[PDB]
């Protein structure tokens, strides 16, 4: 199982297409999400690939090693923790990520899954309260997606 | 897994929410799906969990044993052959589907993969031609999704 695709579809105006493969002992994401503010929006993988009640069905970030939110350079952070994707002042954000702890096959895979982009910064889990911890102050999902198997 | 869900989005009336519970060597399917005519509609899992084009880009019925389309009953059917789904006068469909063939993890999981509710009534392999088994004649793909993980 090695390319997985994910259609990020919300209520408002932001949308994006997101690609994942299995290259060599890692996975490479790609793609881009438009429609956005410029800036920072955290962009995580959610436990649950359930859309029954919009994006917020999808659950708590995907966290199989128990540990608290972090930036995807730390050594404790959730599997799902893939940071920020920044948007330009066009509203688009260019996404280029290999990441050391999702898999698309396994106890690590997220096919099944929802990516997420959030509305504000993820603070890689250094804000200081309880919040950031556990989501990094990312606040609302504006647009979300299962994640699929691709060809 | 032992529980999956699927919303099925599409471009005109139809949507619904599927479950999918693992029982033995079977899964149990339920659910429902409105906005339908009324009458039997094709009910399959395509092979990719693949949005980019509406339920095009799903690609052919799961079929990882390369068999010819059927119906759940038969031998000789394709693992994403579910059948019908009958919707009433009011045009919903309450799925109950008890199947042997797909399942939830291993080589032909479904998850990752499509869900497709179909615009006319799956023939099952039995309509005389050779669209008839290879998708039953069952016509346009009304609403898909992807099939994720459920908690
Ligand atoms: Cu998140
Ligand atoms: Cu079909
Ligand atoms: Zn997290
Ligand atoms: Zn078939």
């Amino acid at each position: 199982a090695t390319k997985a695709v994910c259609v990020l579809k919300g209520d408002g105006p932001v949308q994006g297409t997101i690609h994942f493969e299995a290259k060599g002992d890692t996975v490479v994401v790609t793609g881009s999400i438009t429609g956005l503010t410029e800036g920072d929006h955290g962009f995580h993988v959610h436990q649950f690939g359930d859309n029954t009640q919009g994006c917020t069905s999808a659950g708590p970030h995907f966290n199989p090693l128990s540990k608290k939110h972090g930036g995807p350079k730390d050594e404790e952070r959730h599997v799902g923790d893939l940071g920020n994707v920044t948007a330009d002042k066009n509203g688009v954000a260019i996404v280029d990520i290999v990441d050391p702890l999702i898999s698309l096959s396994g106890e690590y895979s997220i096919i099944g899954r929802t990516m997420v982009v959030h509305e504000k910064p993820d603070d890689l889990g250094r804000g200081g309260n309880e919040e950031s911890t556990k989501t990094g102050n990312a606040g609302s999902r504006l647009a979300c997606g299962v994640i699929g198997i691709a060809k």
